[PDB]
């Protein structure tokens, strides 16, 4: 689909059967998600924002379902005011910048 | 031009005479320099995000240059960790998500 800018790019997203509206944001390297739970074991990361780096888990491997494209990979859980869908998935469901 | 985003959307801009890299960020509400001296007058603002929060400054109508084309509409002065370009001047040089 193209998506415009004008607003913000928010869609909603497939995680473990819950529907979730997240933010597509190729600012971001990561997929960072709302506090939620996951299965299998999560590493440690840092990542530093706007306002400083916090520490997030890390489930790799994880099925979403993003605007209808089913992606797998690392999800970064933590303390984000939205949620927050990054370049990770983005390049999963093809996604790319045009102007 | 299509940007993928297998790496960091980077590109260049002209803003102030002068020459900056920034990344592409449509998950960035608006553009967010680092600490550059900007003509008018401004107002203080602040910004959340990963990390909390930044104190800005916010010069508006500011002209820029994206890739070669000519944008215009307010930028934020600040701590930001990187430049970053936001939707508010994107949408100016026609830029769109595509899958
Ligand atoms: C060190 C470095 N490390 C990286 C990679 N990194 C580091 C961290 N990171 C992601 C990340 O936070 N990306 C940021 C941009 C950014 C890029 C690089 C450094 C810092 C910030 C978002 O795309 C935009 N944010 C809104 C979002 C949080 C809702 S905003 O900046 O707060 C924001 C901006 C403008 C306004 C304006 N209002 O009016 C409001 C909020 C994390 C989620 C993983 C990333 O890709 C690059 S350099």
């Amino acid at each position: 689909p193209q998506i415009t800018l004008w607003q913000r790019p928010l869609v909603t997203i497939k995680i473990g059967g819950q529907l979730k509206e997240a933010l597509l944001d190729t600012g971001a390297d990561d997929t960072v998600l709302e506090e939620m739970s996951l299965p299998g074991r999560w590493k440690p990361k840092m990542i530093g924002g706007i306002g400083g780096f916090i520490k997030v888990r890390q489930y790799d491997q994880i099925l979403i379902e993003i605007c209808g494209h089913k992606a797998i990979g690392t999800v970064l859980v933590g303390p984000t005011p939205v949620n927050i869908i990054g370049r990770n998935l983005l390049t999963q469901i093809g996604c790319t910048l045009n102007f």
